[PDB]
């Protein structure tokens, strides 16, 4: 049993390495201790960042998007390595990752974020979290509830190869609406969870629980997630192929 | 054998296969039972003239109704190949304003090459597979929309000979997309070593599942320029219904990709 955990448990992170360009452990090098990033705290550095790297909001907003368009290309390309992914019903392939990107982003987007703000352009960028909270409503109430959240996420002080399984969990939940055949789903998130617990005792013998603790995340994942649903629905009280592309 | 670089291009194959499946509901494979019989619960029910059109309806004018109905397809289409060329690895990362262009230039060849998919000599398939409409009887409603269809059957048969299945196609559909030598492009050279890439993956392709076939990534590249002159003819015939037909709608969606084409 425990060295098939191990073999998967590597096989994601060398995964993950791949897919996923900024490591956390690159992002918290930069967020910390070498050559800083541009930081946009105000109004006039978005500006001069733009050079560097409609009218403010919605072009931060719109950036969001595109960034997350990019995510959902590198979130996909790593749910297809992970071990059972590709032979499942098509259908289901397409409805996990339909209803899994939007918890993968915000839990990624964690790795790159402290209390103060978020790296942005592969961390190039660094926004401050009191700028993004100034702007006018509703943009002003987007990034907020992902600080909260990213602070106590940051607070289990997990690394990219507990990170690498963890983000399959989240892939393999066999609880999606409109999945076909839920059987092998639970059957691969089952071995996934079995090789996360073994990785984080292992990884974290003295931080009890862990495992727990990070599966009790799932619960403000979703809400987060759930919230930003109806923020983007509010955002319609505000180029034809672009607004197709997102 | 296969060698590292030979398997990855093996690996993009079946990454850019498996994302057209999601992308299209209609395959060609789906397209060719209809088609050829590979049914008693797959058979379409048949459009040949006015009567059969009516019948078709439980399912003001014939020429603009077809043409209206090929319009919004039209548009679902575009939205279809939007989702797939998100897929093609580099696509996203590119210049918003390259992938716009891209799309823009390339939707319509791309339209035009999976339509022959649901084609033979006779006709069309329509409705997602359950109807066929007959190339004469699109070809006899009034001027200038008999001819409208034409051109995209002549098209068709020459296509549908290189016999491409949709593993195939999946990889030309991209090929297509990735064009460096589109007009107003700003960053060419990301574009140009996408497609290197993806032409490498298409010719294995085409060697591994056509190897008595010669010169069949030859054959299927010449095609490009049925597709553009496809294309242009179209446009032309467009500007005259724009023109004799003041009273019917184009989408705005398909008129920003033809605006200065
Ligand atoms: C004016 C609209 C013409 C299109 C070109 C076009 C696009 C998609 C098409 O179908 C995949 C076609 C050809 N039309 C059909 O196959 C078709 C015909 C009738 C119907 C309908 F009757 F069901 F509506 C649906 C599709 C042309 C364009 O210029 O964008």
């Amino acid at each position: 049993e425990s060295a098939d955990l191990r073999a998967l448990a590597k096989h994601l992170y060398d995964s993950y390495i791949k897919s996923f360009p900024l490591t956390k452990a690159k992002a918290r090098a930069i967020l910390t201790g070498d050559k800083s990033p541009f930081v946009i705290y105000d109004m006039n550095s978005l500006m001069m960042g733009e050079d560097k790297i409609k009218e403010v909001a919605i072009r931060i907003f719109q950036g969001c998007q595109f960034r997350s368009v990019e995510a959902v290309q590198e979130i996909t390309e790593y749910a297809k390595s992970i071990p059972g992914f590709v032979n499942l019903d098509l259908n289901d392939q397409v409805t996990l990752l339909k209803y899994g990107v939007h918890e993968i982003i915000y839990t990624m987007l964690a790795s790159l974020m402290n209390k103060d703000g978020v790296l942005i352009s592969e961390g190039q960028g660094f926004m401050t979290r009191e700028f993004l909270k100034s702007l006018r409503k509703p943009f002003g109430d987007f990034m907020e509830p992902k600080f909260e959240f990213a602070v106590k996420f940051n607070a289990l002080e997990l690394d990219d190869s507990d990170l690498a399984i963890f983000i399959a969990v989240i892939i393999l939940s066999g609880d999606r609406p409109g999945l076909l055949n839920v059987k092998p789903i639970e059957d691969i998130q089952d071995n996934l969870l079995q090789a996360l617990e073994l990785q984080l005792k292992l990884n974290h013998p003295e931080s009890s629980q862990l495992f727990a603790k990070l599966l009790q995340k799932m619960t403000d994942l979703r809400q987060i997630v759930t919230e930003h649903v109806q923020l983007l629905q509010v955002i319609k009280k505000t180029h034809p192929l672009l607004q197709e592309i997102y």
